[PDB]
């Protein structure tokens, strides 16, 4: 019920990703690794790059094993090319174990590394079905569970600060927790509600209803999951299928109509600023996503505040204004419940029982009048019809 | 062709540079000069050097004028230091005029002169903005135009042989033409298509699309011009920005996958050889570079063959094999359309109208199945966004 050794082992922020420290090779080479539930390859920079101040040096690891095979991974945005091999891997603030895992040594990359993110690699936590080059390349977590007695589950508490963190601040601040092999009760309040993992490739789930300030978006629920809905710590924004995005923005605009914002804001490209402390949180609506429950004809909902979907960013003039970007974007690859959404909750990736749990995060940002919530149950019929084929 | 006096006035090859004969001083001192559209200083060896069998002797020129100032010029590779002055200059196989131009007398150099190139100086044909020490040192072409009636335009036809030229052969062979003040129609076939000179410093242009055997490289066009794209007769290879180079090599490898070549080949360092006459040109893809057109939302493309991007080199065993080096290299200073690319086309540097024209070269190397090409127009949107800004 408590895992003090792993609590507060994450750093970072939604816009640049959350990462955990890991060591690779013998002697141990320390590297910061992006936690990504949206992909399945473990890969690390292995050659100089302008944004990296350290990288994996295979020639210095006595336990490095060359698989003599290339690997190419194009993400939704960004991509890298590398060389496959295996080596011994550990997580300093994780289970007291050492695993021999597959590692893609990144030799070329395009819009993958982020200037100032402080991470040098990526930890794909999803399933083998989407690993590159194919499903025979065992993902890290699979190796971890197979080689140790660590329970087949991990949970994430991503903590958004609610305000901008400058370069030095984000390096010194605790960004959250990744509890490997368990659930720590101090990271959430209330009850955990579970939605089934529909299929083991991405952490796929099924959304059955969407509300903006209690008002039903009223679309055929299959639209919400076209062509899939996933939980992805490796993507900043809540991304919604084109048709759903258009309807959601029209509704959020209507709810917040007492103030008008430029088109660039709604396109997620330009920031909007308010005098310090005056952000009109109350004019923006809460967003509720209903998810399929574990019991037949039962669903539950998670409710998000604008404190989650408006991402804090520092003003161009470094002024004292409080500024934000609209963290909801259009998608052509299904719904993506990104980092800004996960920041409101403690999320349990219960691989053992093929389900994902959600509970209100003990570190979510809110105000004196509203809070994020995870509530249920609700009677909902034909939820399987909401899934797209 | 209306400029017969200047046709065939160049000699040399891509790997060592193409040069034109010039004279400096009174009485005239004959020197061979590298034609370089990638720099803007006119400089000549002016002191003994192991690779020079002649040099400018200022004390023998009655018209020499000392500017009492030193000059230092570091190139992308290679460098020299010298002393500035002016003197009377002419081009024997050029316009029939004599001009007083600035001349940097090279007194020290490092990896600049090339053993066996047969040239003793360099003619920077680009603009004053990049002249050293600063833009106040008027480049040769600017002087030429200001002092005479020669039109503010020149054109280059660089002719690669398609095979290795030994020392004797390269000295006797015609390497091309530099038409000063005009366009000679006998040097190209088809139509001339023009791309705007984006800014007058280097001969900067904007590439808007790239294809390998018709397949779109599919990169944000800004990547193709990061941090600039220039036409440079003073660089052998087509040089591409790091990310573009990586994508291009991956695509060229894919297209030519029926044969595997060593990493050293793709790094442009080692040659590959085939039995005499059997070079598999057909397995290598053509490369098309689309350039911004003169009309809004319109582009055109130039297409080069492997006969352009594979540079002929003699085998280490001087055997009868036909050998080549991959003449495409990675750059950290933008795209450089070097000599191997220019060899496929007649290139018109229309300074007067701030544009560069391209037409298929009458001397480009090809085979019975494919030829280089310059074609258009193509509808292309937001081309201005393809240009990079610091
Ligand atoms: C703008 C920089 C990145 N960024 C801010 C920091 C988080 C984003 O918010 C962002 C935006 C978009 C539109 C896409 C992605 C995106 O592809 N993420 C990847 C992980 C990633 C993180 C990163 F930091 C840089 C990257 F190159 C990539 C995730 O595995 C995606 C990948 N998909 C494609 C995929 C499918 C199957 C197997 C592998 C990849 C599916 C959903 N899971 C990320
Ligand atoms: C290896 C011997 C030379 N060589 C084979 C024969 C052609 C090459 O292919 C080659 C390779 C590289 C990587 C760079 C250069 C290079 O700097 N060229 C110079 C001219 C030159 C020719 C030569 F013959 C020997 C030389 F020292 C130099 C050109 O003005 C470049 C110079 N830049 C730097 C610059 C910028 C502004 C003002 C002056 C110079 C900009 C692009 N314009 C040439």
């Amino acid at each position: 019920g408590s895992f003090v050794e792993m609590v507060d082992n994450l750093r970072g922020k939604s816009g640049q990703g959350y990462y955990v420290e890991m060591t690779v090779g013998s002697p141990p080479q320390t590297l910061n690794i992006l936690v990504d539930t949206g992909s399945s390859n473990f890969a690390v920079g292995a050659a100089p790059h302008p944004f990296l101040h350290r990288y994996y040096q295979r020639q210095l690891s006595s336990t490095y094993r060359d698989l003599r095979k290339g690997v190419y991974v194009p993400y939704t945005q960004g991509k890298w090319e590398g060389e496959l091999g295996t080596d011994l891997v550990s997580i300093p603030h994780g289970p007291n174990v050492t695993v021999r895992a597959n590692i893609a040594a990144i030799t070329e990359s395009d819009k993958f590394f982020i200037n100032g993110s402080n991470w040098e690699g990526i930890l794909g936590l999803a399933y083998a079905e989407i690993a590159r080059p194919d499903d025979s390349l065992e993902p890290f977590f699979d190796s971890l569970v197979k080689q140790t007695h660590v329970p087949n589950l991990f949970s994430l508490q991503l903590c958004g600060a609610g305000f901008p963190l400058n370069q030095s601040e984000v390096l010194a601040s605790v960004g959250g927790s990744m509890i490997i092999g368990g659930i720590d009760h101090s990271l959430y309040t209330g009850s955990l509600w579970y939605t089934p993992i529909r299929r083991e490739w991405y952490y796929e789930v099924i959304i059955v209803r969407v509300e903006i300030n209690g008002q039903d978006l009223k679309m055929d629920c299959k639209e919400y999951n076209y062509d899939k809905s996933i939980v992805d710590s490796g993507t900043t924004n809540l991304r919604l299928p084109k048709k759903v995005f258009e309807a959601a923005v029209k509704s959020i605009k209507a709810a917040s109509s007492t103030e008008k914002f430029p088109d660039g804001f709604w396109l997620g490209e330009q920031l909007v600023c308010w005098q310090a402390g005056t952000t009109p949180w109350n004019i923006f609506p809460v967003i509720s996503l209903y998810l399929m429950g574990e019991v037949t004809n039962q669903s539950f909902r998670i409710t998000i505040l604008p404190q989650q979907y408006l991402r804090p960013v520092e003003d161009v003039a470094t002024s004292q204004d409080d500024c934000y970007k609209f963290a909801i974007s259009q998608s052509s690859t299904g719904t993506v419940m990104g980092a800004v959404i996960m920041e409101g909750f403690y999320v349990v990736f219960d691989r053992a029982r093929k389900r994902i749990g959600f509970a209100v995060s003990a570190c979510h940002v809110h105000d004196e009048f509203r809070t994020a919530a995870v509530e249920g149950p609700f009677v909902t019929l034909d939820m399987e019809d909401c899934g797209y084929n």
